[PDB]
């Protein structure tokens, strides 16, 4: 029942919270390449948008007392599956040792027409 | 371990159950705006369909001994991302004290051509 | 947390793993109809591809110490919702004593243009 909020992640504008903790698990909301500072989309390419998504996720992971290496499951929504290789190159840089389980599919459309949205489930250390 | 069975949500037709509990977590099946009384799609708008999905989810939550305020994470599958404004206004009415984490994406198509499908993970107190 | 490695399922060559265990929950990566041996697509029809997915999922379940009857939640990604009826006819044969919670949507595109992808969460007894 613990709710996660941090200003270095985009503010939850809508009927949701950035993340919620139950027991040893963190359930984070899907993060899109939004700037927590400005409030608009960061990047016109899949590489630039993926990097901002990772910053948003890392901010939420930090605020909950965990890190990328302790993420358990990641779902990666792509607006175009042909971006996978370019996305995967930036996605791997968030992790040092351990890698989580992953699912990557192409959806019809993402909020604000972004190219990438990642939702994570992480273990609380 | 324990399966959820209630006549106040649409009947689980086929190889799935309305919900399953492990530990203190409820994993509810994705709910579509089906009427548990008639089996027909309720509503032709995103507002009317979302209201039926909330009723269906609420029945599963109640059968599991929890409520909307103890949902940890929700995933909302929409057929049209442009329904976001109207969807969020109805979706928010399900809650009394707190909002869960959430992801919302546009899929290509939903079962029975509905506009919304919501799956929830909830904490059992 | 432990990591699943099995030759009986397609190898996780990249920044991801076949599955990750936290507590009594197994979070498996989304599985596609890939041959663990040849690495090619197995099956031309939804029935044939689904059977290869079930084999891949079963391998991860067996490596984790669980089975289909202890899968808690399944999310099914279809490239065409019209295949959902045929999909369920093969999907049901994987379970004997209990059915898991399920969500199913039609996405815009799946990895390698497959027809079905299934991500499961299972309980480690």
């Amino acid at each position: 029942a613990k709710t996660i909020h941090t200003d270095k992640a985009p503010a939850a504008i809508g009927p949701y919270v950035q993340g919620k903790i139950v027991g040893n698990l963190l359930f984070a909301s899907g993060q899109i390449p939004l700037s927590p500072e400005t409030g608009e989309i960061i990047g016109t390419t899949i590489e630039e948008q993926t990097q901002q998504v990772l910053k948003n996720v890392s901010a939420i992971l930090e605020a909950a007392g965990t890190d990328f290496d302790h993420v358990v499951k990641a779902t990666c929504f792509l607006s175009d599956i042909n971006d996978f290789v370019a996305f995967n190159e930036v996605y791997k840089t968030a992790f040092t040792e351990a890698f989580p389980a992953r699912s990557a599919v192409e959806v019809a459309r993402l909020p604000k027409d972004v190219k990438i949205e990642i939702e994570v489930i992480a273990e609380i250390l």
